[PDB]
């Protein structure tokens, strides 16, 4: 009796490290009781035992299994161990039997949920890398023939007729040392100012390489039972904001680059207010008249970059801002990116040549702004965007001259380091460099941003912090986003062994 069937056989998971080998998603057994409910229909006597080591309601059970009497397979527990799916068993009941399956466990579990994604209950990729390299990770289901009697019970094992072949092992870009320490330093800021929510982004601007990548709020992808949709978020990746005063060395870039300004070129700022037509473009600090390029940059001054702005037109501004991918697609595919907006015109009026030059309605993802700073830092040159280690780096692409990428890397040092500037974002045996931004959303509210890199003398690390709506008296960026920006530095340079390059000059000694 019986007729000849074909079952598959499950491929096993492909493993996700980090960059250094670290297990970040890991596929391991879990004992699963099932039962075929046509063989459970002929042993009824056995239910009640059966229901009780299951811990189920007698009449509830006897109910299920009169509901499915016409399958073949139902699951009765799922992520048992084998020594509890030992005592089931042991009941012998007909049609009741126990299989070890591959299940995903992410061993820093809320550390880096965002970038890993997760499985579903099948195992394949629904979010985050899971999603977006389940082909690599997911492998090939086998498949062997059987004889099933006529209530689908395997009566014989005949013969394999393809083998499963298992998954690949990928190795992300994510340090996770960096990640670990990131992640503490963006929750303690989250705490220390009761902000609503964050994002820090880590790159070697050398490589393309994303080292670390957290946001808050976060989740525990083990537990992932009455989950808020917005805990779930990758913001670095699929939220876009308004970058404001940190893509203003992207605006002195423009105008370093056209022939017409030097850093120690002069602009009047007083006093601290421009109006255009109905229009009036204003400075917080607003005690100043001449100020340097630098100056401008320091006392942030949106009223200077806007003079500067006028004088080299949009156009210079806006194709600086698209070849460092700032509202460009990145390319790298993660499952909702935001491409964000870099809005364009036919001809561009004096109040939209300001917002542009100051980072006022533009959309941008943390991904591209610290991309945008690796360029920068990078001489110029823009390594491409990747999530998995990079053994042979890809060419770059010029997107800022060397020379006027090496002028305005010393301008951002001295943002960082010069009185008056934003020392909070100083690191501790390293000369480092960014600039801060504070972004009034539509009471006030704020986002506040650091964007930066180091060392200085030789730039190894770009690094952007976004605090969402601080709620304490602080909201500036260089109140609140910088001191993350020195803390997550100092320790990032330090366990990458890059060398203090803060050392004293011979007369300073
Ligand atoms: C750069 O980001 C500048 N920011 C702004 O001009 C914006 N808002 O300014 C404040 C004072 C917060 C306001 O309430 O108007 C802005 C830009 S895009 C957007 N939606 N709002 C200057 N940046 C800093 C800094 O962090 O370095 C300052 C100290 C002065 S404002």
């Amino acid at each position: 009796g019986g007729s000849v069937r074909h079952i598959a056989i499950p491929a096993h998971r492909g493993l996700i490290t980090d960059r250094n080998g670290e297990p970040l998603a890991v596929s391991t057994p879990v004992t699963t009781l099932w039962a075929n409910p046509k063989e459970l229909m002929t042993a009824k006597e056995r239910w009640p035992q059966l229901a009780a080591a299951l811990g189920q309601d007698t009449k509830l059970f006897a109910d299920r299994i009169e509901q499915n009497a016409e399958r073949e397979f139902i699951y009765l527990v799922r992520g048992l161990t084998p020594e509890q799916g030992e005592g089931v068993i042991a009941l012998k009941v007909p049609g009741v039997y126990s299989i070890e399956e591959f299940r995903r466990f992410y061993p820093a579990g809320e550390v880096v949920a965002h970038a890993v994604g997760f499985t579903d209950v099948d195992d394949r990729g629904r979010e985050g890398i899971e999603l977006a390299f389940d082909e690599w990770l997911a492998g090939v289901p086998g498949k062997r023939q059987v004889l099933k009697d006529r209530r689908g019970r395997v009566i014989k094992d005949v013969q394999v007729t393809k083998n499963a072949k298992p998954g690949k092992t990928l190795a992300l870009s994510i340090d996770l040392r960096l990640q670990y320490l990131a992640h503490r330093e963006l929750r303690n800021a989250l705490l220390e100012n009761g902000a609503k929510a964050g994002s820090l982004v880590i790159m070697d601007v050398k490589t393309g390489e994303i080292l670390a990548m957290t946001n808050q709020p976060t989740y525990n992808p083990n537990n992932r039972r009455n989950l808020q949709p917005a805990a779930m978020r990758n913001r670095a990746m699929i939220d876009v904001f308004e970058p404001g005063s940190t893509v203003k060395p992207f605006s002195m870039s423009a105008a370093l680059a056209s022939g017409r300004w030097k850093p120690s070129d002069i602009v009047d700022v007083y006093p601290g207010t421009l109006q255009i037509g109905r229009y009036t473009i204003r400075d917080v600090s607003r005690n100043s008249r001449q100020l340097d390029l630098t100056g401008i940059l320091i006392k942030s001054s949106n009223v200077g970059i806007s003079k500067i702005a006028f004088d080299i037109g949009a156009e210079s501004i806006y194709s600086v801002m698209q070849q460092v991918g700032l509202g460009q697609d990145t390319g790298l595919g993660f499952p909702g990116e935001r491409v964000g907006n870099l809005p364009n015109h036919r001809k561009w009026p004096k109040a939209e040549t300001a917002t542009l030059a100051y980072g006022y309605g533009l959309s941008v993802t943390a991904i591209q702004l610290a991309h945008a700073y690796a360029a920068l830092a990078n001489d110029g040159k823009s390594v491409p965007l990747s999530m998995t280690r990079v053994d042979r780096v890809p060419d770059g692409v010029q997107v800022i001259s060397p020379e006027v990428a090496s002028t305005v890397q010393g301008m951002l040092q001295q943002v960082v380091e010069a009185q008056g500037g934003v020392f909070r974002a100083q690191v501790p045996g390293y000369h480092a460099a960014g600039k801060s931004g504070t972004a009034r959303k539509v009471e006030n509210a704020y986002r506040s941003l650091f964007a930066g890199f180091a060392p200085a003398t030789d730039p190894r690390i770009a690094m952007v912090v976004v605090i969402d709506e601080p709620s304490k008296a602080g909201y500036f960026g260089g109140l609140v986003s910088a001191p993350v920006f020195s803390k997550v530095m100092a320790g990032a340079l330090r366990l990458m062994n890059v060398p203090p390059d803060n050392l004293p000059t011979e007369f300073e000694a």
